[PDB]
């Protein structure tokens, strides 16, 4: 009754437990200092078998706005990876539509 | 560098290409259906960059040019790919 309001604005909030594989099954790109330059952090790819796909609220090309309650504003690529790698229990992510990458089924 | 032979939907989503919103970036497999044709081959992986499709280089292809080629094609579809290797993205 609060996620629903933000989704209408539309920021999407997702809760994820990591697998028995200790993985979210997503690849993130961007961030300050990333191999792409200082660009926002987004989801580049999603593993077929993995946890994030089962959310069905996470999409390739979503920008990551917050991770485990922390804004990604000014966050480096390496910090975002460290945060998600070390996180455990329920992992909160909030995202918005980006077109940093758009994907098409074929 | 791997060569794959698909018989044909391919059950993959592709991203990148020339004039993509990042800039001109190689086309890659962004997602896959684990039960689809690409997955059934066991030589394609999310994160592969597509070097050639149907015997032609992907280099200078727009995202639109790549998608229309793969949707339009049928029979034997060749692809050659190289692993992204977590160079411009990181698995988590």
């Amino acid at each position: 009754t609060e996620n629903l309001y933000f989704q209408s604005m539309g920021l999407r909030t997702v809760e994820m437990k990591k697998g028995p594989t200790d993985s979210l099954g997503i690849s993130i790109a961007g961030g300050v200092g990333s191999p792409l330059g200082d660009v926002p952090i987004f989801i580049a790819m999603m593993h077929p078998t993995g946890v994030a796909a089962q959310t069905q609220k996470l999409r390739v090309g979503d920008r990551i706005v917050t991770i485990c309650g922390t804004s990604t504003e000014g966050m480096t690529h390496t910090q975002a990876v460290n945060l998600l790698k070390n996180a455990s229990g329920s992992i909160e992510m909030q995202v918005v539509a980006g077109g940093d990458v758009s994907e098409t089924s074929v």
